[PDB]
C-alpha cells in the first residue's frame, strides 16, 4: 500500500472494499436524501458526485462556469477530424503512487502503461548560459551537472547530519510508508517539519549543501552549483522558479513518490472526466446533472444553503461542496466575509493560499521530426522556453503528426508570457528564443500547413478567471493552511462546526497541482454531506481513519 | 549627506556641484558627440537624456511605447474638468533620503512639504480577523500589535545579538552614513549580508524572533506574532505579501531612509515628468525628442547600434541606453540571447531579476468625508482591499472633492484581482469586502454622480505590457543581479566590456521601486556614454568614485 505521509493513510484500499460493497456509505431504507450543489465540475466535483450518487443522494447537481466540464484537466484537440493529437493543458504526468487517482484510472481502463517523457527519462538537453550539454536516455546527467545531482540522490538516500540530531533519508521514510510503519514515519515526516517549516526549497538547500555535512560529499559553491540545481531540477524539470516554495512542500512530493514513474495517458486526462460524466445513475448520466452556470455569492439562511447563479436565479440546497479556488471563495462565494460557513482560522486559509501561475504552448508539427533526426525529445532550459518536450501520441506509426509542447513555464517564468498573449507572435519569439541556441530543432518548430490559428495551442492559468491561478504550493510557514483546508470537511464529525458547507479540490489538499488531491478532498468532502445529513460511513473511511497529528 | 548602504555614494552633492559648471561632464573642441538612443522616456531616460544634453551631446532621441511620457510614474486624472483631483497609480509616497530624486523635485519647484498619510502619521484602523483595532495618529499602535511593534523597533535601534558575530543595529548603521563614516558602515552591512543574504523576510523574522536572543527580550508566538506584524508592517502598510522577499531588501530600504518621513506631492509625480520634458536645449524641448513608437529588437552592427521601431523603420546610433523593464531586455529587445551586449552573468541578473505584482483602485467621492466625521484616513486589513488611503488635493477647501486608495496591493493580493477587471465589478467586490468589517465607512465609497466608469480608476501593473511588472524586488540569493544592473553602465570603464549599450531604470538599480534608483542608474548611463565616447567626467561622479565590493 501506498499511505501518503501527511495523513499516514491511503485511499485505494477503501475505495477497493467499496466498489464492492454498495459505496462510501448508506441511508437506512424510505431515507429521503438531501439536496446536494457541488460547484465545480472538475475532477474533485465528478468524483464527490459519483460516490454521493453511489451512496443513495438522489438530487446532486454540479455547477459549472466553463462552457466544458473538467477543469485543470483539458486535453485539448487541434482537430477534432484527427482527435488522437492533443495538448494537456492542466494536468500532464501522472505518478502510480497516487492510488487515489489511479483507483478511477484503473476502473475506467484508462491505460498509463507508457512511461512520461522526463528529462532523464528519455534523450534529453540542458541549455544552459549559451551550451548545449547532453543528457542520454536513462543515464546519469552530463559532467557539469554531476555534483548536484548526486548531492541531491545523496540527500534522498542518506537524510541529513544537524547536530542536534540528524533527519531520516526521504527513500526511507517512504520505505516505512510502504510497509505500513506509520509511526515512524509520523516521527521522520516531524523531525523535517521541525527544521524546514520556514525554509523555503532554495534557503533548505542553501543550508543543507554549503554546511558542515554536504549528502555527496562535496560542498555545494554559490551561486554556480544552485544555478546548475535549478536547471537540472530533480525529476519534473528545472525547479529555478519554484525556488521559493516551502521546502517542504517539495519533500513531500518525493517521499509522497509523485516525482516517481511518471505515467503518460495516451487517449488523454480528459478522457478520466468523459467516463465520470458518462455513468449513468438511475437512468441518467453524471453530465446531464451539471447545470452550465457560473455561481456567486453563497448565503446561508436557517440550516440551508443559498446559491446565487449568474442568471439571478437563486436555488437552495441542503448540504454544498465547494471545488473552485480558493480565490473564487473569497471573490465570489463570499466565504470569508464571516463565520457563517468557515472559522476564522479556515478562511484565513482560504485567503492566504498561495496559487502558482503557470503557463503552455503546444505546437502540432507535420512529423515526429526528432526521432528519425538526431534531436531530443526534451530540452530544459534557462532560456524563456523553460521545459520542452515532444510527445508521441501513436508510437507505432512513427510517421504520424508530432505534438510539441514548446513552452511550459511556472510562476515568473510564466508571469512573462503574460505581454504577448497573441500565440502566433508568443510562439514565434519562443521558437526565436531556442533557435538562439539549437537553430536545428527549431528549424522544425512550424505548424502543419503553416497556419498558426490552428495548429498553435495557449493557455495561461493564471489569468483564467475560471482558475484564477494553476496549483496550489504553499510558501514557507504555510502547510498549516494545506491541513485546515484538508481537515475542513470533518467538521462533519462535530456537528457544532458543521455549517452545511464543505470545501474541496486539490487546492484545499495536501498535495496541491495533482489530481490525487482532488480524489482525496472530493471523498473526505462527500463522505461529510453523508455523515451530517444522517447516512452512515463505510469502514474504513477517511473522516474516521485519519488521525495524523502533525504540527506544522 | 545621505550616501546609501550599497554603493556608499551620495548623488546629491555631486549634482548639485554640477548644475552650474556645466553638467556631469563636457567634450574638448576636437571630440565629436555621440548620436545617442534612449528607450523609454519614464524619469530615468528623461534625467538621462537631460544631462547628456546638458554636458553638450546634441543628437539625443528618446523612444516610448506608451501613449505618453513618464512610465510608472502616472498621476491619472479622474475628470479633466476637474483636473487637481488625481489617482497616483504608480509612485506615490517620496522619501526625503531619497536625494538624487530631491535634487530635481528640488530644482523644478515641485512641493514636497505635505507628508504622506502613512499608517500610524494620520488616523488609522487596522482591520484583522473581523475586528478594527484604532491607532490614533503620531501614537503606538493598537495593543494587540505592541509585541511586535516594539519588536521591530528594538531590532531596528539593538541589532541582533549572534554567537558568530552580533549585527550592528540598522539606525546605528544609518548613524554611520549620515556622518560619513563609511568604511565603518561596510563592514556592518557585509555583516548582515553574510547571515541573512539566502533568507526571505519571513524565514528571517521567524530566526530572529523566535531564537535564542529576540530583540526586546519577548519571544513572539508562531504563527500568531507573524500574522499580526504581517498586517502591521515597518512603516509602508501590511507586508505579509512580500514576506518571501529577500530580507536584505527590507533591511536596504530602512537602512536608506526610504521608510521615514514620506512625502505627497498634490500637484501630482507626473509633474516631474512634464518639467523634465518641457526643458529647453539647443532651441529644442526634451519633450520634441520623445519618439513615440515602440522599439523591437537592438542590434549591432559595426561598432554601432541599430534599434528597430514597430512600424519597420530602423535608426542607428553611437550609444544606447536601455531602461525599459528586463522582460522587455530579454524577449522585445533580445538581449540576452548572446554576449553581443551582454555578458552572461549580466544576461542572467537580466532575466531572473523578480518584479512584484501591484494594483491600485480609486474613487472620486463627492466629499473627504473623513475629515469632519470621526472615520481613518488610512485602514490596513488583512483582507481584499489590504491598503486604504484617504488622500486630500486641496486641503483649504474642506468642501471639496476627496480622493480614495480603496485598495493598494502587491503580489498575490494583486494577482487577486486579475479577474473582475471590469471596474463597477471589482470596486464593488472591494466596497462589500470592507463593509463587513466597517460598514458606515463603506457608505461613503460612492464615485461622484454614480458614474463607476468616470469616477473610477483602476491599474494591474502586472498585465501593462509596457511595464511587464510593478516594480523590482529580490528574492533571497538574487542581491547579486542588483549589483550585476547596477554596474553595468561601469563597463565604460573597460573600452574590453564596453558594448556602446547599458542598462539603467530602477529595476537595474539597488533601489527596484523608488524613482530614486531610476536617476541613480540614469546619471549613471549617462557617465557610460559621455567616457564610453571621449568625454571627461567632473569629478566626484559615480562611475569613478563607487568602488563597493559587497559579496551578495
Ligand atoms: C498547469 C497544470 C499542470 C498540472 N500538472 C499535473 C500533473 O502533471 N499531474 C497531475 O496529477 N495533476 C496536474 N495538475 C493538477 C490537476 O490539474 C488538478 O489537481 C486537478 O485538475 C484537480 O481539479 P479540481 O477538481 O480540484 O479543480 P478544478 O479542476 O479547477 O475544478 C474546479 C471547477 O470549478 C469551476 N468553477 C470555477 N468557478 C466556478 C463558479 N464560480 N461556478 C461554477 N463553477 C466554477 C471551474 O471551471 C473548474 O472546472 C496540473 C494543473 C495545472 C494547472
Ligand atoms: C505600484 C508602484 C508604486 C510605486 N511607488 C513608489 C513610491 O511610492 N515612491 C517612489 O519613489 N517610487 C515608487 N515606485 C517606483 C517608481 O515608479 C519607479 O522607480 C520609476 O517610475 C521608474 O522609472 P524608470 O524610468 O526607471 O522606469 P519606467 O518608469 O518603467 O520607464 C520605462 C519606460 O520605457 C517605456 N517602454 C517600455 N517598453 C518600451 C519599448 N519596448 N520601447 C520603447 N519604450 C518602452 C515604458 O513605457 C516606460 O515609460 C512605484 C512603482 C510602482 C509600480
Ligand atoms: N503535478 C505537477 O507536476 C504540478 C506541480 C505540483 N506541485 C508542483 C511543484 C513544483 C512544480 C510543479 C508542481
Ligand atoms: N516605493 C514603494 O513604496 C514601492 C516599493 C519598493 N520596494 C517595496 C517593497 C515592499 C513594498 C513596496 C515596495
Amino acid at each position: 500500500n501506498s499511505p501518503s505521509i501527511d495523513i499516514l493513510y491511503d485511499y485505494g484500499p477503501f475505495l477497493k472494499k467499496c466498489e464492492m460493497t454498495g459505496g462510501i456509505g448508506s441511508y437506512s431504507a424510505g431515507t429521503p436524501t438531501p439536496r446536494v450543489a457541488i460547484v465545480g465540475a472538475g475532477i474533485s466535483g465528478l468524483v464527490a458526485a459519483t460516490e454521493l450518487l453511489r451512496a443513495g443522494v438522489k438530487d446532486v447537481v454540479l455547477y459549472e462556469s466553463r462552457d466544458r466540464i473538467g477543469g485543470r484537466v483539458w486535453s485539448q484537440v487541434f482537430d477534432q477530424t484527427r482527435p488522437r493529437y492533443i495538448a494537456e493543458m492542466g494536468a500532464m504526468r501522472f505518478p502510480p503512487s497516487a492510488t487515489g487517482l489511479f483507483h478511477y484510472l484503473k476502473k475506467f481502463g484508462i491505460s498509463t502503461s507508457t512511461t512520461f517523457p522526463d528529462p532523464g527519462v528519455v534523450d534529453t538537453e540542458l541549455h544552459y548560459r549559451g551550451k548545449r550539454y547532453h543528457w542520454p536516455a536513462g543515464k546519469k546527467p552530463p559532467e557539469l551537472f554531476r555534483r548536484v545531482y548526486e548531492g541531491w540522490q545523496s540527500l534522498l538516500s542518506e537524510g541529513y547530519l544537524l547536530e542536534g540530531g540528524s533527519l531520516v533519508a526521504p527513500l526511507d521514510i517512504t520505505a516505512m510508508l510502504k510497509s505500513g510503519r506509520l509511526e515512524e514515519a509520523a516521527i521522520a515526516w516531524q523531525g523535517w517539519l521541525n527544521v524546514f517549516r520556514d525554509c523555503s526549497f532554495y534557503n533548505a538547500i542553501v543550508c543543507i549543501f554549503t554546511g558542515r555535512h554536504p549528502p555527496g560529499g562535496d560542498r555545494w559553491a554559490r551561486p554556480e552549483d544552485f544555478e546548475l540545481f535549478g536547471s537540472l531540477g530533480i525529476g519534473s524539470g528545472g525547479f529555478l522558479p519554484v525556488f521559493q516554495a516551502g521546502f517542504t512542500e517539495i519533500l513531500r512530493m518525493v517521499i509522497n513518490g509523485y516525482q516517481s514513474d511518471q505515467r503518460l495517458i495516451p487517449d488523454g486526462i480528459s478522457s478520466l472526466a468523459a467516463r465520470l460524466a458518462d455513468q449513468s445513475f438511475d437512468g441518467k448520466a453524471l453530465r446531464d446533472r451539471v447545470c452550465f452556470s457560473r455561481v456567486g455569492r453563497i448565503s446561508r439562511e436557517a440550516e440551508k444553503i443559498i446559491i446565487q447563479t449568474e442568471a439571478g436565479e437563486q436555488r437552495v440546497f441542503d448540504r454544498v461542496i465547494v471545488t473552485s479556488s480558493n480565490r473564487a471563495m473569497q471573490m465570489i462565494h463570499c466565504l470569508t466575509d464571516s463565520e457563517s460557513f468557515l472559522s476564522r482560522d479556515v478562511a484565513r486559509a482560504v485567503r492566504e493560499t498561495h496559487l502558482t501561475g503557470s503557463s503552455k504552448l503546444f505546437i502540432l508539427t507535420r512529423t515526429k521530426f526528432w526521432i528519425k533526426n538526431k534531436l531530443p525529445t526534451t530540452i530544459q532550459s534557462d532560456g524563456l522556453v523553460r521545459g520542452v518536450y515532444c510527445l508521441d501520441y501513436q508510437p507505432d506509426e512513427p510517421e504520424g503528426h508530432g505534438v510539441v509542447l514548446l513552452s511550459y513555464t511556472w510562476e515568473d517564468d510564466a508571469q512573462k508570457m503574460l505581454a504577448m498573449p497573441d500565440k502566433k507572435t508568443r510562439c514565434q519569439v519562443l521558437v526565436d528564443d531556442l533557435a538562439a541556441i539549437h537553430p536545428t530543432f527549431a528549424s522544425y518548430l512550424l505548424p502543419v500547413d503553416g497556419d498558426y490559428e490552428r495548429y498553435v495551442l495557449h493557455h495561461d492559468w493564471l489569468t483564467d478567471p475560471h482558475s484564477a491561478g494553476a496549483f496550489k504550493l504553499n510558501y514557507p510557514g504555510e502547510d498549516v493552511y494545506s491541513q485546515r483546508l484538508f481537515f475542513q470537511p470533518m467538521t462533519a464529525n462535530s456537528p457544532n462546526k458543521d455549517t452545511g458547507l464543505y470545501l474541496a479540490g486539490c487546492s484545499c489538499s495536501f498535495a496541491g497541482g495533482w489530481i490525487e488531491g482532488a480524489v482525496q478532498t472530493a471523498l473526505n468532502s462527500a463522505c461529510a454531506v453523508l455523515r451530517s445529513t444522517g447516512g452512515q460511513l463505510s469502514k474504513g473511511n477517511p473522516l474516521d481513519c485519519i488521525n495524523a497529528s502533525y504540527r506544522y
